DNA sequence: GCGAACGCG
DNA sequence: GCGAACGCG
């Protein structure tokens, strides 16, 4: 059951796809710990990569141990492959939220880290801290 | 809507 | 064995 010493993230959309945000919370606290500013095309699947990967770099910058919590099976794995696989057509349109997908995934193939990414079990728990 | 987890040849 | 037909915001 919950480690609660953790960072939690979770997506948000205005639309799916559409407008996107995400956040990191203190599983604990509430505390928010960042959130990222509207990104005006993306997917929920998309948001969570980026989600978990700020974090991921949140906490190398910080020397944590803590683990992250995500209550998406997709972004996560996608995580563990290193390789996003995101269906969204590439244009202008949607042009920043693949920059941004790509440097993440950039990012992961050329670092290392220790965090420990953790399947947020819903049924169990109820909504995850980070969800807006 | 996003992406992952039965029937054919 | 192969390809078509759940959890979450
Ligand atoms: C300026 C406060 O430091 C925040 C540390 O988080 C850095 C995250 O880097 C961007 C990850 O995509």
């Amino acid at each position: 059951e919950i480690i609660w010493e953790s960072l939690s993230v979770d997506v948000g959309s205005q639309g799916n796809p559409g407008i996107v945000e995400y956040k990191g919370v203190d599983t604990k606290t509430g505390e928010v710990l960042f959130e990222r500013e509207p990104i005006p095309i993306g997917t929920n699947n998309m948001g969570e990569f980026l989600a978990i990967v700020h974090g991921l770099r949140y906490l190398k910058e910080r020397n944590s141990r803590k683990p992250i919590y995500s209550n998406s099976q997709t972004a996560i794995k996608w995580v563990k492959d290193k390789k996003a696989k995101s269906t969204l057509v590439r244009n202008e349109e949607t042009a920043l939220i693949w920059k941004l997908v790509d440097e993440a995934e950039e990012w992961l193939n050329t670092h290392t880290y220790e965090t420990p990414i953790l399947k947020w079990q819903t049924d169990k728990w109820g909504e995850i801290k980070a969800d807006y």
